[PDB]
């Protein structure tokens, strides 16, 4: 689908079995959600922002499933009160810019 | 221009005199600068993003041109790691999403 951007481009992604909202970012190299439950082992990251930076915990290999479409990658999970899909995940779905 | 996100999407923007490149950002509701020299006064604020809280300088109705497009708005200056123009800009230059 084409999408504008007078709002926030929130699009509903199933991941870990479980259902969330998240906002297509492509400005975010990396794909970050807030706390959910995935299984398996991950490694300590840390991940710079506007304010600064947090520490998240990185799962390689997830599959997500964004807006109906399948894409498997690294998802970092941490302290953030929104959920990011990145660039490493927008190429996957083929998302581009147009103007 | 149709923008591929196999890399960060940049682009050449003028303001206030001066050409700088930014981070065309769908995650962002607002356009951030880092540091510039923007004639006028301003009202403060302060903007969140991954990491904490920033403070910045609030600039109106500033001319804005990215790549062969004008548009007119709020900008703010401040910290960031990264010059980002944020929904209140791009929705001027008719960007969009399409995946």
């Amino acid at each position: 689908p084409q999408i504008t951007l007078w709002q926030r481009p929130l699009v509903t992604v199933k991941i870990g079995g479980q259902l969330r909202e998240a906002l297509l970012d492509t400005g975010a190299d990396d794909t970050v959600l807030e706390e959910i439950n995935l299984p398996g082992k991950w490694k300590p990251k840390m991940i710079g922002g506007i304010g600064g930076f947090i520490k998240v915990k990185q799962y390689d290999q997830i599959l997500i499933e964004i807006c109906g479409k399948k894409a498997i990658g690294t998802v970092l999970v941490g302290p953030t009160s929104v959920n990011i899909i990145g660039r490493n995940m927008l190429t996957q779905i083929g998302c581009t810019l147009n103007f």
